[PDB]
């Protein structure tokens, strides 16, 4: 409640001059994309595990059909920021679907930012 | 076939209102950019390579004629996202080449996604 509170601050009091238009950025942007990416996300990160589930997981950890929710959490702690744990030394796939993933991120990140920002704005 | 499958729903179904133009930024985007990086990266990459082989490897890497590929991986990992080797602790030509594959990543970069996002939208 409290951090709810301090976001509603930042969208209604509005009326301190013109600076932009934060709080229609928001809506424009708000979660629409977000969902779009959790949902390309889940599915890189199934379509991967699956992959090494046909593949070893009965590999970087512990190959015992484990958990897939920590190889979400890897894949934004490393290939978000960095430290990987290599997962090949299996490839063909891999560099495929991150190049992949990299080139979707990029693509929706860019588009929406300046299409939303630069032409629709009537600030 | 799954992955091409949730690219392919990305792409076909854009009557769900306008938002943008998703799908002609993939066509403008698509691959274009991606082999000319590919390119110039392994240019750069076979290029220090040679500085190596005909400095050392008969360095950083075990110098002893070794694979090229691996200077990609690292290249991508470190120089990409962070965690170099030093590889020096050569200086005169790395530092230029990794200053110039810097600068033409950015201009690359910036100038794709400004001009094709901004003017040509005709959203």
């Amino acid at each position: 409640a409290l951090v709810l509170g301090w976001m509603n601050a930042l969208y209604f009091t509005r009326g301190l001059k013109l600076t932009g238009t934060y709080s229609i950025m928001i809506q424009k942007i708000l979660f629409k994309d977000l969902f779009r990416f959790l949902l390309v996300y889940l599915l890189f990160m199934i379509g991967y595990a699956s992959a090494l589930v046909t593949l070893l997981n009965p590999p970087a950890c512990r190959d015992s059909e484990t958990f897939s929710a920590f190889l979400l959490d890897l894949f934004k702690l490393t290939i978000g920021m960095g430290d990987l744990e290599m997962l090949s030394s299996f490839i063909l796939l891999l560099v495929t679907y991150i190049i992949l993933t990299f080139v979707l991120l990029l693509n929706m990140l860019i588009a929406l930012m300046g299409e939303t920002v630069g032409q629709v704005s009537k600030e």
